[PDB]
DNA sequence: CGTACGTGCGTTTAAGCGGTGCTAGAGCTGTCTACGACCAATTGAGCGGCCTCGGCACCGGGATTGTGAAAAAAAAAAGCTGCA
């Protein structure tokens, strides 16, 4: 298996459609070849939330917890 | 009382001196990655509390033995001796 960095590339980056991207269609696809642990959802959440705060992913729309995010940084 | 160990002497030996040459290896740098801290999540091994019952303390007594101490027997010591 690859890394959730790596995982969360591939749903987002595949197709581009839903909510612009967003928890539910991500972990759909993610689970086809990841290859499903219990931690799937534990660690996919925790790799957005460290991933929104870098710069490598930013978020379009939303309030705390929820929201929509995209892959290319704002102004960039 | 006996001699082992200090003292002082001459003979012998090699440590110390410095110098020189040759180099193992101490020690430093740069490159990459396996590995350990450090997250959040799952969870069962080990914690505190508490209950039972057998190990062990305790007694006791009476037999045994190990451990002396006294008194009694042997040997040796000291004083006499007399003798070839
Ligand atoms: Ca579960
Ligand atoms: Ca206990
Ligand atoms: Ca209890
Ligand atoms: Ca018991
Ligand atoms: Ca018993
Ligand atoms: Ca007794």
């Amino acid at each position: 298996h690859p890394k959730y960095s790596d995982m969360i590339v591939a749903a987002i980056q595949a197709e581009k459609n839903r909510a612009g991207s967003s928890r539910q269609s991500i972990q759909k696809y993610i689970k086809s070849h990841y290859k499903v642990g219990e931690n799937a959802d534990s660690q996919i959440k925790l790799s957005i939330k460290r991933l929104v705060t870098t710069g490598v992913l930013k978020q379009t729309k939303g309030v705390g917890a929820s929201g929509s995010f995209r892959l290319a940084k704002s102004d960039e």
